[PDB]
């Protein structure tokens, strides 16, 4: 909340990693973790581990006296630009007036030019420089620091924002988003849900209390040196912490998180704790509870799970999961991030993991003569197709034809033949893919047709 206690200051200095738990365990058992203290934390460990070291055993100590002046600094910065008494507060509310204004606050105090290891109030202090997510978060910090108990984190998968109000029901706009659009600082999200793009997930996107806030600053970590090194420590950093958030069940709505630990586990499996692919499920079982299944990551995350450990089949039936969700948005411009990986998936990871089956068989696999892989893979690339339908800019062009091309021929036509496609069986939703279904199981595959079809206005 505001001002730091003693039963935090006597879990100082912070010696180690499991240091650093502790003091998080401590504020969330309270009702109102410090968001300042936490993120001053993590930001400082951050900045003294990301780099490459000599030394076998290394850990920066955060004393007191560093972080409690920082604390102090952000606090005063905060008090000393917001006169509360200039905006009333009728029953618990904030208005837009003063969520406004604190966001102008952090704004105004950005570098007026500048990257890893920017998105914790460390950065905002000592250089003032911050990541997009960053000042969303240090909006809703220095709310918490103002006491404005109602404004709240809002996150998508690729933007956030704040909420604040009875139930979160306003909304706002403090930072920016991608790199040459307008600032639409201040304005509600209406627009953005009503547009049914992918940045605003239609709707279905976090509402944060203040622990799911903790949870997004520990997603929030990066423990990565450089092009080629993570943090070893950072990385065990943000495991333990994420497992502390699961056992007190702030990851429960939370689907990102729960990838991310999932990812983590992956990496170093912790003894005693549920597997990674329950992890990733559990992250999926989260989107659909809580958020109508509309978010792409969980099967993202699934998929190239599947695919790192060669299952094949279930990383191209994941793959059409994101296909299934993603159908029903309209591609916007700012959905690129999503753009990005789809084209990624379908013109690199998916043709790399098809040719190394095709080496497999040849060699001496399976997925190439399964025809339920050759349905996830139609059922996917009819998901991208109806995901154009009524966008305002297009999706597909000649690139992502000449690998649906190769894709389709990496399956004999025998076993293509073996799937019953209706407008295995399966059903396509497309216009594209409805078109050229007959060219879709023909012994031979006709190249030109399907990529003037596949590209077709």
């Amino acid at each position: 909340a505001m001002g730091l206690k003693a039963a935090q200051k006597t879990l100082f200095p912070l010696r180690s990693i499991d240091d650093v738990v502790r003091l998080f365990a401590a504020e969330l058992g309270r009702e109102e973790p410090d968001l300042v203290l936490l993120s001053l934390v993590l930001g400082f460990v951050e900045h003294f581990l990301a780099v490459n070291r000599v030394g076998l055993t290394y850990f920066p100590v955060a004393d007191l006296s560093i972080i409690a002046a920082l604390y102090a600094r952000f606090t005063a910065q905060i008090r000393g630009a917001v006169d509360l008494s200039l905006y009333p507060r009728e029953g618990g509310v904030s208005s837009r007036e003063l969520v406004k204004k604190v966001s102008d606050v952090i704004w105004n105090s950005l570098s007026r030019s500048y990257r890893a290891h920017i998105q914790s109030l460390f950065s905002f202090i000592t250089g003032t420089k911050l990541d997009s997510s960053g000042v969303a978060f240090a909006v809703v910090g220095a709310c918490q620091a103002l006491g404005l108990r109602d404004v709240h984190l809002a996150l998508s998968e690729d933007h956030a924002w704040v909420v604040f109000g009875p139930n979160g029901e306003q909304t706002a706009e403090v930072t920016w988003h991608g790199k040459g659009n307008e600032d639409r600082r201040g304005q509600t999200v209406n627009a953005g849900v009503a547009e049914r793009s992918w940045l605003y997930l239609k709707g279905s996107y976090m509402r944060c209390d203040r622990k799911m806030e903790v949870a997004f600053m520990v997603c929030a970590i990066n423990p990565s040196i450089d092009l080629h090194t993570d943090s070893l420590e950072l990385l065990q950093l943000q495991q333990k912490l994420l497992w502390l958030l699961y056992d007190l069940g702030h990851l429960e709505r939370y689907p990102m998180a729960l990838g991310n630990l999932a990812d983590l586990e992956e990496l170093e499996p912790t003894p005693g704790r549920p597997d990674p692919l329950t992890l990733y499920h559990k992250g999926i079982a989260s989107a659909k509870t809580y958020y109508r299944d509309e978010h792409i990551y969980p099967y993202m995350y699934l998929a190239g799970y599947h695919c790192r450990n060669r299952n094949v089949r279930e990383a191209l039936q994941a793959w059409a999961d994101t296909a299934t969700v993603i159908q029903d948005y309209n591609y916007c411009r700012e959905d690129e991030e999503i753009y990005k990986e789809f084209f990624e998936v379908a013109n690199d990871v998916i043709p790399n993991l098809l040719k190394e089956a095709a080496s497999l068989l040849e060699a001496g696999g399976s997925a190439l003569q399964d025809p339920e892989c050759f349905a996830h893979l139609l059922r996917f690339y009819d998901g991208i197709c109806k995901w154009e339908e009524g966008s305002p800019t297009p999706v597909l062009h000649v690139g992502w034809a000449t690998f649906l091309v190769q894709s389709l021929g990496r399956f004999e036509g025998q076993v293509r033949q073996k799937v019953r496609i209706v407008s295995p069986v399966l059903t396509f939703q497309s216009e594209k893919m409805k078109g050229m279904k007959e060219l879709l199981v023909a012994t031979k595959i006709n190249s030109s047709a399907i990529k003037l079809q596949l590209t077709a206005q």
